């Protein structure tokens, strides 16, 4: 129903407010953070660089966001620049993110948000042992870039399912676990998940 | 070519149109055509399995509510895609941007059918094996909306076909030898729902 | 006037009714007529060939003219021409239809607006074109065809109209300039019914 | 959640984003520091390096102040919203890429802090980088367009990439002054000793 | 005195027409233009191209902006946006100029605007002689894309012994003389676009 779409894009404009962390209560916003790789295009055993494609799904809540479904659309494409969004950085990346795809999330009735972009992007990580059975395993540190712990919480196979069958690499393993980082400029600590990639020379 | 008619049919359609909104009529999902007419093949990669054409993209939807009387008016106007509601299709396989090589303009007809046709230079992580032989290479392209599932949106291939390589660089250093443009559903984990794409099979080969 | 051509108060006054009576997303159709684009290549430098992938980049302005007389204004005795972004006036939706690059702009987007109505805009264009590069290396040398057109106006809606380019070529370009010659075209696509107008620009070229 | 929204509400009705927020007829005390991750490439030929950094950057503006007692001592706010130092590197020969989101912390005492990560290049001498001492590289920092009297800029093994090809053997920031022949008075710089070396 | 720098700048939003060319009285503009080279980034003598980096220093007046400043700040910095800038294009560029630095302007109370980007860019030009002794002589043409002379005047600043002053001493060339002079270029047509034509004679170390 068409109406019923454009009315719910127009409240969620309303109580929307991109710049601002939807905190619920005084609890952090949990955002959930999962890479699916789609493709490695090039590798660098020398330089200790990696090239890679992946759907980064990410999600959290804004509860103020939801509505009533019953009559009425369970879910939306709003454009991300009506909504808040994590802003999330990857530390040792060594490109900037180039999203492949629309820039569109998914708002559901009850308050979650889906975004899902496919980031093209480079890292500096350990490459070494790509060309052995074991392969080599790169590890991608992905975080908010300015929110603390107490601002936002960060949580998260082979990937068979999404991985390209044309790229010269083959993954053996993918795990991805939380962590936290703090530095010398910044008291207050910050989370991140860790993405260990495990992949070798097909 | 009377102007002010133009300005006005211009004027109706920014009224009406929601860009950001997708224009379902009754309770149908919005249906998409979209079909690639392949214009060059500028590099094979054969060590990584890349490829980058060129393609114009014609893209084809109704949205009714755009519709006017034209007995005596204009049938057709040209307009920006920033003023229209546009499909969020996407190469699931695409390695780079669509890079949009010509004016982002859509055409609207006064039945409220919507043209949207960019050229489009893109790279894609294909199957690059065979392209010295006389069979060739094949590479599958996959094009679908990014955020609507099929409830939503349909996306087909559009009727005409056999013209998909007939505007193909005949400086080329490439030839091509088939295309095909079919129907497709992919589900995934993510979401419990289903995704239509339109899947193009491209057979080409160095001359 | 020449004499009242630095008036600033004139020439700010001039860009107001520009931005009024512009419709910088409607064709100025004047009558029942086709907007007359007139449209001509003047190469610069041709910076990189390739005979193998028939690939050539290439510099050149595009001098680009046509007349929306709503735009005119009495300059007895105002300015007769100012410059104005392109983002306030309409502007035709050419396209070269083999390039393979997208057209880099390397000039301000400006145009001129002159007070009989006429609309000059002059880019310099940077692209690469797929085209035939063969015999570029022999006396007759080669020649590359860049085919422009609207990319959405058929016909009755755009018209299009068309040396060496001594004046204008890069004496440093490891090439040279034959002929540079430029013919209308109209024709109709497999996605629609109606017939689009084009200029073919053969651009005959050798190696020094 | 309102709260953070009612202080970034005032931060944009009190921000000026580009008037210089000074104080006391003192300029802007802005410190920086970069923070080395990774050197990407070295061109011994060219004399030209390839660097991703984190810029740390810190001014006060205490027009943004607000009591905290209860309500936040932080918030994220885009730098469009927000004067930032017109900062540059003066023998850089590629844009700024800004590799995170462009957000900065403002603290309830009107302190800002700005830390991107850069990756640029630059043209400096990476004669020795094949060596045991390394080569030098010095990159120089300051306001493009603000002279001493509007901006005053004062002053890695728990950054630096292990994986790097390279290995970072000290870096010192040092304070300098400098009067150019466009402009009468004297504009503060920073320069950034990176000595490096291959592995 | 941070508010007297909010209400200059609110003062010359007030007044600058940032797309109309400040003519005062009934004279062009006059337009000053002086490259000062920092680098000098790859040279290609079959091609016969360049790729420099240079300060491109630019200054003209608008006296509409002009303000009182026995009391008030002499200079103050704004985005290039609230103001009218010349159309500038080297006429023999090959790339579009990458801006490095920060587009802001200065105005100075009497009216006077400096701006002064680094910009990288690469040109079509002549090579031939790098190696040898007495080196190149690469000439590049700057002036305005639109503006013929009856309306913008391009001259080179008075100073231009700085030329090559901050030229990167890691460069693999070296400058042995610039210099920038007026000229002006007439087509089909009437109208003269006059420029600053800057010869850039170096060769490698
Ligand atoms: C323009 O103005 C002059 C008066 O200065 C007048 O004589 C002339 O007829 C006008 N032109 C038109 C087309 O109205
Ligand atoms: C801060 O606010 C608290 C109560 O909200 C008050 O006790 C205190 O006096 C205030 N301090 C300042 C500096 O305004
Ligand atoms: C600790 N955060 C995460 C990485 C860098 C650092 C940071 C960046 N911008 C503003 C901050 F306050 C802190
Ligand atoms: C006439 N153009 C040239 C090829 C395709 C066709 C076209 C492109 N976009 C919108 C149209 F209506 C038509
Ligand atoms: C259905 N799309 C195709 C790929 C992934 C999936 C998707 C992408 N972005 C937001 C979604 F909700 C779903
Ligand atoms: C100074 N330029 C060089 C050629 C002519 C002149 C020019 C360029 N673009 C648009 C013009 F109106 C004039
Ligand atoms: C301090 N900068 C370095 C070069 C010149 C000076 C500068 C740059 N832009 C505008 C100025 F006013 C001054």
């Amino acid at each position: 129903d068409k109406l019923d779409r454009a009315d719910i894009l127009y409240n969620i404009r309303q109580t929307s407010r991109p710049d601002v962390i939807p905190t619920q209560r005084d609890r952090p916003v949990a955002v959930s953070v999962s890479l699916k790789f789609i493709n490695i295009l090039e590798v660098n055993e020398i330089t200790n660089e990696v090239d890679v494609v992946f759907w980064q799904q990410t999600t959290w809540s804004d509860r103020t966001l939801a509505w009533n479904s019953s009559h009425s659309p369970d879910q939306v494409s709003v454009p991300i620049s009506s909504l808040w969004v994590p802003d999330l950085a990857a530390y040792n990346a060594i490109s900037k993110p180039e999203v492949l795809t629309p820039q569109l999330a998914r708002v559901v009735s009850d308050g979650e948000v889906l975004y899902m972009p496919s980031i093209r992007q480079r890292f500096s990580c350990d490459v070494s042992g790509v060309d052995t059975e074991s392969g080599a395993t790169c590890r991608i540190k992905i975080g908010s870039w300015t929110h603390h712990s107490r601002e936002i919480s960060v949580d998260p196979s082979d990937d068979s399912e999404y991985f390209s069958q044309y790229s010269r690499f083959e993954i053996l393993d993918v795990t991805q676990k939380k962590n936290s980082v703090t530095y010398s400029c910044c008291p207050e600590a910050y989370e991140d998940v860790e993405v260990s990639l495990n992949f070798r020379k097909k």
